[PDB]
């Protein structure tokens, strides 16, 4: 089983690949991938841990290589402006070399970038819908530190579902569906903004000389290493991701997914919403569709 990460020089795929070095299972294999030429040395770096998962960095403009015999490939390379060759340069080397591979897009923003990401493996013609995630972990792991904050729960006992999509009001916790927690609606109201606006508590106390990194990296950590274990055959895994589905509110759209050998399993209903919930369900689907068809048609 080997997992590649592009972009693994910037502080999101450095700190992803400390983790998945330490915590894969044991017979992995990591590539990591940049532009940068440290990136070789970063791979060197992390090889000198002593985990049974081998590690090889490659740099310049080929990711051919780290994308040989890949299994999952995570893109965390890279606003809209930026992002947007970057994505589709990083997927058609994908296309071409592994296209059987689970894809999960970190590169901002997720809801145009896996759109973007889509309609490149079109284009490749190996697109499959149950391979392409974009990676959302970061809002939920936010969402169990809010919530065990404010009912005094143990924060790795709290797990809240968040659908829609990962930037601004496209992001709904379904705060209503955590179990044996009770909210008031304007604890409702005001988790659910402090959740959709999370990222800029970084950067204003980063001064605006940073992003959140580290905790991005834990939460690509969190999906990468669910991806791996059903892959491999455990049952159970269930990771909410934006992918497309059935389009009943979006053509992507972030939903509880059950993970399996050949990706998505199943796509799981999003349950019973509450009336905050299906208000703010309705109200965003217009920004989510205008930011999957920026992605759509940049390549068409
Ligand atoms: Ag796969």
């Amino acid at each position: 089983m080997k997992v590649a990460v592009l972009g693994a020089a910037g502080g999101i795929g450095q700190a992803l690949a400390l983790l998945l070095k330490t915590q894969l299972p044991s017979g992995s294999e990591l590539s990591l991938y940049d532009i940068a030429p440290v990136t070789p040395g970063v791979a060197v770096d992390l090889s000198h841990i002593p985990t049974a998962v081998k590690i090889k960095g490659f740099s310049g403009e080929d990711a051919t290589p780290a994308l040989e015999g890949a299994d999952v490939v995570l893109i965390s390379a890279g606003l809209f402006n930026v992002n947007a060759g970057i994505v589709k340069n990083l997927v058609q080397q994908v296309a071409k070399t592994c296209p059987k591979a689970c894809i999960g897009i970190i590169t901002n923003p997720v809801n145009t970038t896996v759109a973007i990401a889509a309609e490149v493996l079109k284009k490749a013609g190996v697109y499959d819908k149950n391979k392409l995630f974009g990676v959302t972990t970061l809002d939920i792991i936010r969402s169990n530190t809010f919530v065990a904050e404010l009912k005094g729960k143990q924060p790795g006992e709290v797990e809240v579902p968040v659908i829609g999509g990962h930037s601004g009001v496209t992001i709904l916790p379904l705060l209503s569906q955590v179990p044996g927690v009770s909210f008031t609606e304007q604890e409702v109201a005001d988790l659910t903004k402090r959740i959709q606006n999370a990222g800029t508590e970084v950067v204003e106390a980063k001064a605006g000389g940073g992003s959140a990194t580290l905790s991005m990296g834990q939460a690509a950590a969190r999906f990468g290493l669910s991806l791996v274990r059903a892959l491999q055959g455990e049952q159970g895994v269930v990771e909410c991701a934006y992918v497309e589905g059935d389009g009943q509110y979006a053509r992507f759209f972030s939903q509880p997914l059950l993970l399996g050998k050949n990706g998505v399993e199943e796509r799981k209903s999003i349950g019973t919403l509450s009336a905050f919930e299906q208000n703010a369900l309705e109200g965003m689907l217009d920004t989510l569709k205008k930011d999957i068809a920026l992605g759509q048609e940049f390549v068409n």
